[PDB]
C-alpha cells in the first residue's frame, strides 16, 4: 500500500507542482499532512495556496483532507522578495478559486491555522503506526527544529528525509554581491539547520541537489503539452504555473517529489556531507567532508528525464 | 449594428484583457484587425498570444478571423526589460494550447506573418466602407506613420482614435534616473509619434491618460470572482492574466482594459477637450503631455471620473461569452 509522507514547502511555484504529484499518486503516496514555511513566499498566501490545491484535489478526485501547518522557522538569508510573492499571484488564479472548493478552505481553515508547522511535523512523524518519508521543497529549518528537540526519537521515525537543496560538484545558484556563487539557496536561506541535518547520524537523506535538478529544465513545448488536457483541473493548474517559470527556472521540487513517487527517477550515492556556516562568499554551501565517521547523505545522479515528464503529464490527468 | 474596431497593442497583460474585451463585444464592436509592437513585450510572443486568442474565440463563439500584423516601429525610449517578457509566459498558458485552436492558428499563421503591422493599419483603415475606430494601448508609433504617409486619406476614415497613454493633470509612472517622473510609459516611449497624433487636426481622440486609469486599480477579491466562472474559458483566461498583476505599492493598474471598455460603451467615462503636446526633447519630462497655449490647437478628449464599478461589471461579464 501507499508509504506516508508529509510535505516541508516554502510555497514557490515548483513546490506546488510537487505537492500535486504528491497528491495526485494515491496509489504510490498517502499524503498525511503539510507545512508551508515563509521562505521562498509569504506564508500566509503559501498556506492558503496549499489549502486551495488540496480542496480543489479533495472535492474532484481520491484524496483525504490533511492537515496543514504554518512554521514559525525564521530565515538566516531571505530570498529575494520578488521570487516570493509568486504564492500570492497562484492565491488569485481562477482555477483554485472555484466557489465550491473556496467554500471548504473556510470551513477547515480555523483548524488548520491553529497548528504550528514545526510541531505539527514532529507530531506526523512521531504518532505515525509506520514511518514517515518528508519530503523536503524548502529551507531545512523544520527537520532540524525536530531533530534538535526529539533527536532519536524523532529520527529513528524517519523513514527518509527527501530534500531538494545543495550544490555538489555543480556550481551554486544564489548569487549576490557577498557570495561565491557555490551554495544553493535552500541551504543558504538556513545554513545552520542545514548543518544540523546532514551531519545527523541515524537519518536516510536522499539529496536532490543542482546536480540532479540541472538535468530537467522547464520548456516551451513540453509546459504546451498541458494544452491538450485542458479539460483536468490538474493540467490547468501545472502548466499555468510553469507557464510563469518559463522564459533560469527548474522542476527542483517537482522532480525531488517525483523521487518519492517513484525511486526509479534516479539512482542515489553516498557521500558525507557538511554545511559552510560562516559569514563568508561560500555561506549555506554543501561540500564533502572526510571527516572520520561522518553520516552519508544519498546524493541523487543523472535523474530519468523523460520518466520524469511522463510522470507528470499522466498525473496531472488525475482531475 | 457593430462598428469597425482594429486594436494598436504592445502584447502586455492589459493589452490582451483589452483585446478579449473588443472581441467579446461582438455586439458594439466588429474587430476587423490587430497589430502588436515591440514596446512592452517581444513581438513574435505578442503576436503568437494575439493569434492563439483569437483561434480560440473563433472555435467558441463565431469571432470572425482577423489579420494581425507586426509593427515595424522601434523604440527611442525602451520599457523595462522585465516587463515585456510577460507576453511569453502567456504563449504557454494551457488554455491558449488547445490543441483545435493551435491548429488552426498554425495554418493561418503564414500569411498573418506576411503583414507589415503599420501598413496592415493604413489598409484596414483606408479600404474600409465605413470608418474604423482604432484602439491603441500601446505606443502612438502605428498610428503616426499611417498619418505621415498618408494624411487626410487615412484620418478621414478614422472613426476616432481611443489611446491609452499620457498623465496630464497627475505624475506619470516614468521614474528613471535622469527623469522627474511626469511622463507616461506609452507615449515616452516614442514621443516624436506621440506629439504627431495630438497635434493632427482632422483626427478625433479620446484620452485614457493616468487621470483616469488611476482610479481604477488590479484588487484580489475582484480578480479571484473570476473563479466563479472556469467554465467559460475567456475567464481562465483573464482571471489568470491579472493573477499575474496582483503583486507596498499600488503597482498594476487596467489601464489597457479601461480603454477598451470605452470603445465598447462611452458609458465608461465623460470626456473633457484639450489641447494635447508632448515634450519631445531629451529633457527630464520627455514625453509628458501637457497643455498647450498654440491657438488653433486640435483638442484631444480627456477620459475624466470613469465608471468604475460598470467597468468591473462590464468585463466579468465580457468573460462569459465563452
Ligand atoms: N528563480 C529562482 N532561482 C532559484 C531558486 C528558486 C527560484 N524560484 C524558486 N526557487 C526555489 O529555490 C529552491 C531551489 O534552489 C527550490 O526549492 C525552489 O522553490
Ligand atoms: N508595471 C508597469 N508600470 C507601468 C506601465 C506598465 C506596467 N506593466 C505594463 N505597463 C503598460 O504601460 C502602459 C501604461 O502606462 C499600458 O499600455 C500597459 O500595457
Ligand atoms: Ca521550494
Ligand atoms: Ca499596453
Amino acid at each position: 500500500s501507499a508509504k506516508n509522507v508529509v510535505l516541508d514547502h516554502d510555497g514557490n511555484l515548483d513546490d506546488f507542482v510537487a505537492m500535486v504529484l504528491l497528491a495526485s499518486n494515491t496509489e504510490k503516496v498517502r499524503l498525511i499532512g503539510a507545512l508551508c514555511t515563509d521562505a521562498d513566499c509569504f506564508v500566509e498566501n503559501g498556506f492558503n495556496v496549499t489549502g486551495k490545491i488540496m480542496c480543489l484535489m479533495h472535492n474532484n478526485m481520491n484524496l483525504p483532507l490533511f492537515p496543514i501547518g504554518k512554521s514559525a522557522a525564521t530565515a538566516v538569508n531571505p530570498f529575494p522578495k520578488e521570487w516570493r510573492c509568486l504564492a500570492k499571484n497562484m492565491d488569485d488564479m481562477p482555477i483554485l478559486n472555484i466557489p465550491e472548493n473556496v467554500e471548504l478552505w473556510d470551513k477547515i481553515k480555523a483548524e488548520n491555522e491553529k497548528y504550528e508547522g514545526q510541531q505539527l511535523l514532529a507530531d506526523l512523524v512521531m504518532n505515525s503506526e509506520e514511518k514517515v518519508t518528508i519530503c523536503v521543497t524548502g529551507p531545512l529549518s523544520n527537520v532540524a527544529w525536530c531533530i534538535d528537540k526529539y533527536g532519536e526519537k524523532f529520527t529513528s521515525k524517519v523513514e527518509e528525509c527527501v530534500i531538494m537543496g545543495g550544490a555538489v560538484d555543480v556550481r551554486g545558484n544564489v548569487f549576490l554581491p557577498s557570495t561565491d556563487g557555490t551554495a544553493e539557496w535552500n541551504i543558504y536561506w538556513d545554513p545552520a539547520s542545514a548543518k544540523t541535518v546532514f551531519g545527523c547520524p541515524g537519518l536516510r537523506r536522499i539529496m536532490f541537489s543542482l546536480d540532479s535538478t540541472n538535468t530537467v529544465p522547464v520548456r516551451s513545448p513540453y509546459v504546451q503539452r498541458f494544452g491538450e488536457q485542458t479539460n483536468f483541473l490538474l493540467s490547468i493548474l501545472v502548466g499555468t504555473m510553469w507557464a510563469m517559470c518559463t522564459h533560469g527556472y527548474y522542476a527542483w521540487d517537482a522532480l525531488t517529489a517525483a523521487y518519492v513517487v517513484d525511486q526509479k527517477v534516479a539512482n542515489v550515492d553516498p557521500v558525507p556531507i557538511d554545511v559552510v556556516v560562516d559569514k563568508q562568499p561560500n555561506e549555506g554551501a554543501t561540500v564533502r567532508t572526510d571527516a572520520e565517521n561522518y553520516p552519508l547523505t544519498f546524493v541523487a545522479r543523472n535523474p530519468e528525464a523523460e520518466f520524469f515528464l511522463d510522470m507528470l503529464l499522466r498525473s496531472a490527468r488525475a482531475c
